[PDB]
């Protein structure tokens, strides 16, 4: 055989021989992500485990997208695959397909409950902004980037391991909504410039080490916004769908908060000049980025040419080259499709 087993805690990988040494570091929705050595490669890896992921329409259009998407684009901030493999050996045995990448060290979660100069904070937001920058440069508007999706090598590089929004599931683990934009809790229509807001729910959060915008659903979440940007402007509400726009325009009002005092002194490395002129820097892309209006928020190539983030551009990095329902018998036959090629 090619494949052996192990218990992996609960589950059973079964996988290529040339994956050992298996320890469990990601659990979660779709997938069981494991730690390995590659002896062909002789590197450490990622190895993700989709169980069933024609299971449902959900977990199905997830995976097959991503199988998709995650072949036809290449960028050094986009999650890139080394392998994927199915020990299955028919359509009709088949069940559950691996995905193998670089293993990292960290998640941003864990990135941002930690201190981080300014050349760091920085010099991640700069390439979650070059990964978007390659997302929309074919296509994708990722719509759901969240930092528990992204990933971080101690040399401070990083890769979005996700391809965003196309929704039930009998679950334990709840979708993070957080760094969803106005435009998507409120349903409304949505341009390129949707990231950004998520990109300010991060860096806001790894100055603030506090959730900006946290909340039990989509009421709660609303609220946590207008309360620190101010209810929006009235040609904002003219944007929205008549029912969305009667429940909001008639929410309390707020004049909401000034950026220095949402992001106080406190929060920044200003002990010299540089990090003093970086601290105000900081603010201005964080005020230019958690705006409610997306006509009045960044873009993602005007941001990349702030001051802030302006020091780490390379046109390599930046002006890299670019690239239906189912029943649960035809996700499967789509998915295998894809794993074989
Ligand atoms: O405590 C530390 C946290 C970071 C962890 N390093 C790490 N490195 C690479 C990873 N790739 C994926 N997922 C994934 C994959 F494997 C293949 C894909 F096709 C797509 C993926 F999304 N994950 C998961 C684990 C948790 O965060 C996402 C990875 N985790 C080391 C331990």
């Amino acid at each position: 055989n090619q494949f052996y087993s192990v218990e992996v805690g609960d589950s059973t990988f079964t996988v290529l021989k040339r994956y050992q040494n298996l320890k469990p570091i990601g659990s979660g929705a779709q997938g069981i992500v494991c730690a390995a050595y590659d002896a062909v490669l002789d590197r450490n890896v990622a190895i993700k485990k989709l169980s069933r992921p024609f299971q449902n329409q959900t977990h199905a259009k997830r995976a097959y997208r991503e199988l998709v998407l995650m072949k036809c684009v290449n960028h050094k901030n986009i999650i890139s695959l080394l392998n994927v493999f199915t020990p299955q050996k028919t359509l009709e045995e088949f069940q559950d397909v691996y995905l193998v990448m670089e293993l990292m060290d960290a998640n941003l979660c864990q990135v941002i409950q930690m201190e981080l100069d300014h050349e760091r904070m920085s010099y991640l937001l700069y390439q979650m902004l070059c990964g978007i920058k390659h997302l929309h440069s074919a296509g994708i508007i990722h719509r759901d980037l969240k930092p528990s999706n992204i990933v971080v090598k101690s040399d401070c590089t990083l890769k979005i391991l996700d391809f965003g929004l196309a929704s039930f599931m009998m679950t334990p683990y709840v979708v993070t909504r957080y760094y969803r934009a106005p435009e998507v809790i409120l349903g409304m229509g949505y341009k390129e410039n949707v990231d950004i807001w998520s990109v300010g729910c991060i860096m806001g959060e790894m100055v603030r080490h506090k959730i900006l915008f946290p909340g039990r659903d989509y009421i709660d979440q609303w609220n946590k916004v207008i309360e620190q940007l101010g209810t929006p402007c009235p040609e904002f509400m003219k944007k929205l769908q008549p029912t969305v726009r009667n429940y909001v325009e008639n929410r309390p009002k707020y004049a909401g908060l000034t950026f220095p005092k949402l992001f106080p002194d406190s929060l920044f490395p200003a002990d010299s000049e540089h990090n003093k002129l970086k601290a105000s820097q900081a603010r201005d892309l964080l005020s230019k980025m958690l705006v409610i209006d997306p006509a009045k928020r960044i873009s993602v190539d005007d941001a990349l040419q702030h001051p802030y983030i302006n020091v780490w551009y390379d046109p390599a990095e930046v002006e890299a080259p670019p690239p239906r329902e189912h029943t649960i018998e035809e996700w499967k036959e789509l998915i295998y499709k894809e794993v074989m090629n």
